[PDB]
């Protein structure tokens, strides 16, 4: 008798649920429907959905009254539409967080096994007849070719939003502190506990490496001066974990606080970047704390970092990704009106969504030279031949991929996007149109409508037999996007839920923990309030380098 | 330089920070007053303040008026005050949690680190003058003597409240799954981690402990009959931990949960009480959904006694404690509409104030037999010998001791007592008088007024010197009493915060879990609305004894 949860009969979030040997039955609870499936829609929930204007009009506004916006922008309307925005994207992520890998209900396990990535949605049943659910081919089309066949870059597509590489890295750095998924655990499970900006991509995820990268003294953190600059410490200081290929493991071979980060400049470059900005947080709490220990000028300046970063990646990482004239703002205060939890747990569809690899070009441009990924992938001196400084500004001035639109994964890393696809499956996600309704949308009724064109379209057709069976991460990157935008409807959509709830989510962002005694100081709540990228950078470096989430230009 | 800190000079929760050599800054931010110390109350505090009543007067209200109340019990005007109740209790937590036995201060480390118990007050600095800070003797009354001398019973003083055994053991129980202070770590940490009520004293506070005593099985726990009953599985079966002594670790060697539920009949009845419940739960589970698998009959049945457990521990448990005509009442919905945090974190104040060991009796009457200390510690078939029925029937019958007024303390126990004052001080927990402020109270001017009568009173300042200088735990047990209370003032004032705090931030009671599907079914949703002491007793047992928090009669 087929599992009739097989055919997601709940709808507006209603919890399906087995009764007897063939029934179900939908928990509308606080779902604003009542009925069957959850169909019938309440007073208020009606004019809610009759009133309410459709996303791409949304998008619209947001992204054309170049004159209205000022205006809005330089007056409390903005705080208004800030606190408008939160809320309203954050309302849409379960929390306390629902279900996982293991369980497809709630359950004491799935609340407190920090070690679970969380989903949003149950999974595709293990006994419905496709792989998806109802609709579909017996058979999944084959990832590998997929990925050639439309997400395989041909002639290097750049962002039309002007997105640069200085952009590109910092992306790749800033979600490698959430996103650890343990190979030995497997898929939907994470190294990365506490879920969120606690940079445990700088001090480790652990006390030990954590303390094997501490200084312990004046709350700073080990480091080794090279050509009279400063740099991370190799692993003959910090004696930790890393992953630097079999071949120079003294000399050259840095401890950072994320495994993986030795691999690539890019994610190095950051790394010290960040760990010159910490000591240098120290250096100013302990002239205003003399009589304070280490372990305060440390946990201290942490928290500046948290604060610092969270502030740059609001009011400039997600300002460029936006397009919006509305001037996106970090002020914790916002929600102290609202009904906030100030928790957060990484989900598998946010990782999912979040595969950028697109972002990255052919080559990699550095003044004159011009680095492959021959040259540049594992290399280990570029950061320290050529410098924060130069290496910045050659960042910030070659343009990243479009991210969406299909087709503009370079071949180098497109395995990264195979395994993703291969991944989902053995998560069981259910189809992107499911997860199209779960945040707000329609679901696409054709791919000649999800695409915007004809070709792509007509063949995966030919492959998935029925739109709905369409998966996650492909729908995701094939769908059409925004004119001259990074990418499409569905990521904003579904990303800026899930990214917001976890930026503001964050234990330092409550009225709790709010103060400037939390980061010793007004100073150090300064420090918070008025990061930026050009600071992060200019304040730790001999001179000030072109810097911006955007090429110039 | 003296610390300054060393002398609280901030006031209502102000937080206290060193700046240079020797000053110091206090940040009033959001404690409703300004000034040098958080002195001066902005114009609505002003108001507030001088408005609110006393605690001594609320506490008479909610005991006086038997015709207003039955009145305010029948109507909305209850849940109007309960819903009062909880949110002004439940603000005076810090949430997300603030310091730890560690850190004087806001950290990432304090926030995450599950292991460290958590502080309401910082310390008392390890720089201060005196032990307690600033007055005092430099040195504290010998914790051994000060034990014997106003702890130590003399003549066993009964709770003039009614209280009785088959509560006092419930209470043990009940406490024991949040208060599990690590030896090898020592004091200031806590094995059970999850910090609330998830019952991890039944299916123990690991995994695999978990999984010893599942029974993989229609999502029941492993057991064994002995004289027709329903008892818990011993080790051999149930290869768990536990502490019984060196002596017959195979049969009657029963595994539960919680390590040392071995060393009393009490706990051990109350195990079995549960055990014979969950399975009970699954029954009716895997009726109402035979296509369920053994994980969810599991974690389903699990979540309906993490809410039945909260239902009667508030509507019956914390009632009894009260002594209010206020019909005390459990609906999560109440709260719905306040900002909440669904999170909790045991503090190590609310851990020591819930040292309630002089509840206990000089011996334990079971029908006419009348085991002492010797014939009840460690015993180990009493349990099987009399049974379920009828001990649970000498308990309900036998009184349990005042707690407050001083010196009632068995001398059997009087060591635990002992030992908190010890430990207290190695925490460094700032004075009585300084808690009594933090919880919304006056500090006392004298020990004459702390304490009702006159003798110890003199006593006891001759030993600290000065009533400021006086502890936590003592000041609490040594305080005078609300006539015919179980105990003072300041137990309630400071207790009904953690207390509930802590009830009501379990995530089943939040908007998100609250759902019959949470407990699938609406059966389940029942059992958690509905569940009385004398139903987890009588529907788990052949016959229907005497059971309540009270004694008849
Ligand atoms: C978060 O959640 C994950 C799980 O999703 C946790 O990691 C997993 O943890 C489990 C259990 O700790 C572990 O178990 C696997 O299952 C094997 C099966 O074990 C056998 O079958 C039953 C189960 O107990 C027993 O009856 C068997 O008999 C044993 O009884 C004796 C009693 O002492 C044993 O000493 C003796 O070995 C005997 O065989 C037997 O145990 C288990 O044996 C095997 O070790 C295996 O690991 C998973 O493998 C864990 N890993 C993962 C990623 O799944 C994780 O710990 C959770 N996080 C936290 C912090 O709670
Ligand atoms: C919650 O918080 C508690 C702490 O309050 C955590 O438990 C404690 O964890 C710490 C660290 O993990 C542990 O450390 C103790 O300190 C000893 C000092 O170590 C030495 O001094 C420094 C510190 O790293 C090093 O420079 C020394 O050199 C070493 O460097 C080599 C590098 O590989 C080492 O291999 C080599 O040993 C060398 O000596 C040296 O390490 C430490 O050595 C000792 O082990 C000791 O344990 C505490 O003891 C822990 N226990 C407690 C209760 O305090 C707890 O883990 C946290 N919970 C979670 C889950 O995070
Ligand atoms: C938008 C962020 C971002 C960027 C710019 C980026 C850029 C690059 C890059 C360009 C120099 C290379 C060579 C790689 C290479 C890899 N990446 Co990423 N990755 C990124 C986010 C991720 C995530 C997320 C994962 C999955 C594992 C995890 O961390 O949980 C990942 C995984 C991988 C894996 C492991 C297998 C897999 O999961 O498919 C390889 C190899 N990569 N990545
Ligand atoms: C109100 C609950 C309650 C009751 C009724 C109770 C009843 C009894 C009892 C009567 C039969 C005996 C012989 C004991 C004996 C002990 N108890 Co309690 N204890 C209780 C709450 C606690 C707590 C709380 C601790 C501290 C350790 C922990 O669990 O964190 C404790 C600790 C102890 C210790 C360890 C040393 C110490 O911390 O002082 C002994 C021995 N006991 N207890
Ligand atoms: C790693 O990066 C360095 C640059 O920091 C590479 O060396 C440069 O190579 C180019 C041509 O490939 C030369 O024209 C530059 O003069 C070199 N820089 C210097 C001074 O060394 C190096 O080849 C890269 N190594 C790898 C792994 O390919
Ligand atoms: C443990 O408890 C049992 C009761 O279950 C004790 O045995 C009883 O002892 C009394 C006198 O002490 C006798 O009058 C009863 O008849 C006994 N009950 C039976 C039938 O065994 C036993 O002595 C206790 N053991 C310890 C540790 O003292
Ligand atoms: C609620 O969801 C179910 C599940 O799809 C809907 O479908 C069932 O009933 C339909 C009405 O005739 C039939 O077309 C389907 O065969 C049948 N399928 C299943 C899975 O039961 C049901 O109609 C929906 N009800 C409402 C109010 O729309
Ligand atoms: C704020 O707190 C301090 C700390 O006790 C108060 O005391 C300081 O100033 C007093 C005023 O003369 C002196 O009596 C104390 O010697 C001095 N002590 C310290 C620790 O500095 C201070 O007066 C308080 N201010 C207010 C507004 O009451
Ligand atoms: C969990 C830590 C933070 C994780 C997220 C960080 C960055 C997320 C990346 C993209 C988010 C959505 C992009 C569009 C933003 C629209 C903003 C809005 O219209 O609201
Ligand atoms: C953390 C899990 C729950 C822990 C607490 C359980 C029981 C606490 C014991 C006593 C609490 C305070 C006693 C007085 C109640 C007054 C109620 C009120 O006037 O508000
Ligand atoms: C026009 C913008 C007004 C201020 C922000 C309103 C809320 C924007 O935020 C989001 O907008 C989307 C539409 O694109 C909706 O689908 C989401 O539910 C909503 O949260
Ligand atoms: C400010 C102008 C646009 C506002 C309308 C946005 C549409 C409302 O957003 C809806 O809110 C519900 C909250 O009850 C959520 O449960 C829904 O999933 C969400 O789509
Ligand atoms: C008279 C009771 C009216 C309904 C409950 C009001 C709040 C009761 O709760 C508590 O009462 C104490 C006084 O004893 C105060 O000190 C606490 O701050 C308050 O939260
Ligand atoms: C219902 C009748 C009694 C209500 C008055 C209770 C006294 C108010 O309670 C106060 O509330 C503040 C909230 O801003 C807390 O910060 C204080 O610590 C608390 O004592
Ligand atoms: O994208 C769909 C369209 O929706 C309409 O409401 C807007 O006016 C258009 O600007 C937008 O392109
Ligand atoms: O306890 C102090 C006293 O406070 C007064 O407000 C009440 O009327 C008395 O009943 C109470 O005993």
């Amino acid at each position: 008798p087929v599992n009739p949860c097989c055919y997601y009969p709940c709808q507006h979030q209603g919890i399906c649920v087995r009764f007897g040997l063939d029934r179900y039955q939908c928990d509308c609870t606080r779902t604003g429907y009542s009925g069957p499936n959850c169909t019938i829609p309440e007073i208020w929930t009606w004019l809610r959905t009759t009133l309410r204007p459709s996303p791409s009009f949304i998008h619209f506004l947001l992204t054309h009254g170049r004159w209205l916006w000022d205006f809005v922008n330089a007056t409390f309307i903005r705080d208004t539409l800030m606190r408008l925005v939160l809320t309203v994207r954050s309302n849409l992520i379960p929390s306390p967080p629902t279900y996982n890998i293991a369980h497809d209900y709630i359950s004491w396990e799935s609340f407190s096994n920090v070690s679970y990535y969380t989903r949003i949605l149950p999974s595709v049943p293990r006994d419905c007849p496709t792989p998806m659910g109802t609709k579909g081919k017996k058979q999944l089309p084959d990832a590998e070719f997929l990925s050639r066949r439309f997400l395989l870059r041909r002639k290097f597509i750049p962002d039309p939003q002007g997105t640069n590489l200085m952009f590109a890295f910092f992306a790749q750095h800033f979600t490698h502190q959430f996103f650890k998924t343990s190979g030995k655990m497997g898929p939907g499970f994470t190294k990365a506990l506490g879920h969120g900006v606690d940079l445990g991509h700088i001090y480790g995820d652990n006390l030990e490496r954590q303390y094997q990268l501490r200084l312990f003294k004046d709350g700073k953190l080990k480091y080794q001066m090279l050509n009279g600059e400063v740099y991370p410490p190799s692993v003959e200081e910090a004696p930790v974990l890393m992953h630097y290929p079999r071949g120079i493991p003294p000399q050259s071979q840095m401890a950072v606080g994320q495994e993986v980060f030795g691999l690539l400049p890019g994610l190095m470059l950051y790394a010290t970047i960040w760990l010159r900005e910490h000591n240098r947080v120290c250096d100013l709490l302990k002239a205003e704390h003399p009589t304070w220990g280490d372990e305060q000028l440390f946990q201290t300046a942490r928290l500046i970092l948290i604060g610092e970063t969270i502030k740059i990646v609001i009011e400039e990482y997600v300002q460029q990704l936006s397009g919006y004239f509305l001037q996106l703002k970090f002020d914790p205060e916002l929600l102290f009106g609202a009904q906030f939890q100030y928790r957060n747990r990484i989900a598998m569809e946010f990782n999912q969504l979040y595969h950028w690899h697109p972002l990255m070009p052919d080559s990699f441009r550095v003044g004159p030279q011009d680095y492959s990924y021959e040259q540049f992938l594992f290399n280990t001196s570029m950061l320290v031949d050529y410098g924060v400084e130069a290496l910045v500004d050659a960042f910030s001035r070659q343009p990243a991929g479009r991210i969406g639109g299909g087709r503009n994964i370079d071949h180098h890393i497109l395995h990264v996007a195979v395994d993703v696809i291969k991944e989902s499956r053995v998560l069981r996600l259910q189809p992107f149109n499911e997860y199209r309704k779960r945040f707000g949308m329609k679901p696409y009724t054709s791919f000649q409508e999800l695409t915007g064109e004809k070709e792509m379209a007509a063949e995966l057709e030919e492959l998935y037999g029925d739109i709905d069976a369409l998966e996650f991460y492909p729908g995701l990157l094939l769908e059409k996007c925004h004119p001259n935008s990074i990418f499409g409807e569905s990521m904003i959509e579904m990303g800026a839920p899930f990214s917001l709830k976890g930026l503001l989510g964050n234990p330092i962002c409550s009225p709790e923990y709010w103060k400037a005694s939390t980061f010793g100081g007004e100073v150090g709540f300064n420090l918070v309030k008025t990061a930026t990228l050009k600071k992060l950078v200019c304040l730790n470096t001999k001179t000030c380098p072109y810097v911006s989430f955007h090429v110039p230009d």
